[PDB]
Order: C-alpha cells, then sequence, then structure tokens
DNA sequence: GCTGATGCGCCGACGGATCC
DNA sequence: GGATCCGTCGGGCGCATCAGC
C-alpha cells in the first residue's frame, strides 16, 4: 500500500507554537544528491537545522552550494563510506565528532542537545551483526552521559526497523540487516536506558506503511516496499514540545527520504 | 583531465519443498 | 493441490581505485 504523511501540525498538545524544525536526511552520496537536486527541496522546506547522513565526500570536496545557504551557515562535517554533517542557522553553544568521527556529531544548543547519527549497518550475510552490537551498546551508553546534563534530540539512519510496522516485509527479513532481533532489541535498549522516544510512533502508533528507505532495486520506492531506518528520538522532557514528526515521502535524490521534526522550544 | 571497468557496500523476487 | 515458508540469488546506485590514453 502507498503512504500518504499527514498534514504538519505546529501546534505542541500544551498549545505552544513550533519554533524549531530540524529536517534529517541519508543523502546516500551528498554529490550525487545535490545533483539529483535535494538541495532545492531543502530550500522549499527551510529547515533551521539540517542533519545529513551517508555522504560519502570530505569537506575539501563538499559542493560550492553547501556554503551558498544562508539560512544553514553554521556548517559541521565528518568524513564512501560514512560522513555525516550538521547545517545550522544559529550557531550551537558546542560541537562534538564521535561517541567517546565519520558517523556521530553532537551539536548542543541553549534548551537541548541534538546527536544525528549513521549507525553501522549490519552488513550483507549479517557479516558486521557483532561491531553493530557492541557499538549499539557504545553509543547508548555515550548518550546516558549526554541526557543526564540537558534534553536530548537524536537523529539519522539508525539502519534498525524497531518492529514489524517499520518495514513493508517483516518475516523475511528477520535474518536481513535492519530486522535482526539483535538491532530491534539496541532500539527498544536505547528507548529505555536513555530514555528517549519514537517521535513518529508516539504520534502515530498505529500507522503502517510508513517508511524512510527503499531499496533502488526491483523498483521498490514506487510500490512503497520499504523500510523505517531513519527516526527523531526525544528525551522524554521535550515530549511537550513535539508537534510533529513527519516523513517526506515525495523529496527524491537518495534511497532514503528525508524525515523532519517540529519542536515547541 | 576524463571515461569506463571493477570492487565494495548496501533484499525483493522467485523457486521449490511441504503440509493442512 | 494450493498456501506458505525458507533458502537462494541478480541487481540499482554511488564512490574509490585503476588503467588507458
Amino acid at each position: 500500500a502507498l503512504y500518504e504523511d499527514p498534514p504538519d501540525q505546529k501546534t505542541s498538545p500544551s498549545g505552544k507554537p513550533a519554533t524549531l524544525k530540524i529536517c534529517s536526511w541519508n543523502v546516500d552520496g551528498l554529490r550525487a544528491w545535490i545533483k539529483k537536486k535535494g538541495l532545492d527541496w531543502v530550500k522549499e522546506e527551510a529547515p533551521d537545522i539540517l542533519c545529513l547522513q551517508e555522504t560519502k565526500c570530505s569537506e575539501n570536496k563538499l559542493p560550492a552550494e553547501l556554503q551558498e545557504l544562508p539560512g544553514l551557515s553554521h556548517q559541521y562535517w565528518s568524513a564512501g563510506y560514512s560522513g555525516v554533517g550538521l547545517l545550522s542557522r544559529q550557531a550551537p553553544l558546542k560541537v562534538s565528532y564521535g561517541i567517546g568521527e565519520g558517523r556521530v556529531i553532537v551539536a548542543e544548543f541553549d534548551s537541548f542537545v541534538l546527536v544525528t547519527a549513521y549507525v553501522p549497518a549490519a552488513g550483507r550475510g549479517l557479516v558486521r551483526l557483532e561491531y553493530r552490537q557492541r557499538w549499539d551498546e557504545a553509543f547508548r551508553k555515550f548518550l546516558k552521559g549526554l541526557a543526564s546534563r540537558k534534553p536530548l534530540v537524536l537523529c539519522g539512519d539508525l539502519n534498525v526497523a524497531h518492529e514489524e510496522i517499520d518495514l513493508r516485509n517483516p518475516k523475511g527479513n528477520k535474518k536481513n540487516a535492519g530486522f535482526t532481533p539483535q538491532e530491534r532489541q539496541g532500539f527498544g535498549e536505547l528507548l529505555q536506558a536513555v530514555p528517549l522516544a519514537d517521535s513518529f510512533r508516539h504520534l502515530y502508533p498505529n500507522t503502517p506503511y510508513a517508511y524512510t528507505f527503499w531499496t533502488y532495486m526491483m523498483n521498490a520506492r514506487s510500490k512503497n516496499v520499504g523500510w523505517r531506518l531513519d527516526y527523531f528520538l526525544l528525551s522524554h522532557s521535550l515530549l511537550p514540545a513535539l508537534c510533529d514528526s513527519k516523513i517526506r515521502s515525495k523529496a527524491l535524490g537518495s534511497d532514503h527520504c528525508p524525515i523532519t521534526l517540529y519542536l515547541a522550544l
């Protein structure tokens, strides 16, 4: 079945208007994503904060169009395997890289700490599943020592469909990367240990067919055969500020679609 | 400097057993 | 004997590297 994303809710349950728009997008090759007009979609989206994953591009190789973004001038970049980026209208107080460089950017703002993550894939044949489980454990601990200080927002490709609702084909993908019990359990452990909450599922717990990733192969996107691998996870103190978590199914330029968070801060 | 090849990383389609 | 479940496998796309030239 096809998915139509509900309209943007820009008011919090407590009555507070949205003041912060965060966009997250695994661009699957920043240079290719730009040739596919992905920046033009970002300009239409007008995010205060843009988090990019799978850049596969060093900073010295970034197209000059990224430095021609007047509303996203504060740019933080890591480094054809991974690569993450954080672009912000306002300068964050503190920026760090890693979980204690290429998969994690931590940006501290006045009322919140933003973490963007390109979580390592378990691999075809699950060759890197054990490293992912150790990675998952290292990230969870690192995030626990960040949430204690200030509210946390975590965005990006977590390389996991938490539940059967997060993918079109749960039964045949239970031994595939993204739907292993090991990865699903790691996500549940991040939600309970930090603690954090799945923004989209908190808002839409019974909504199926909502995916953020489709294989370029076998025309998967045109058939909505996909997976929800991209998330906005929020500390429970920030749930009162949650106005919406959106899935931008129509934006192209990658096998991953953009996700957008509206916060009332 | 540029093009095309190859390598590497990153599951939906379909064939074949099997069992109500 | 057809629904279903598992196992097997070609393939889209980006980028690095290489070779040619």
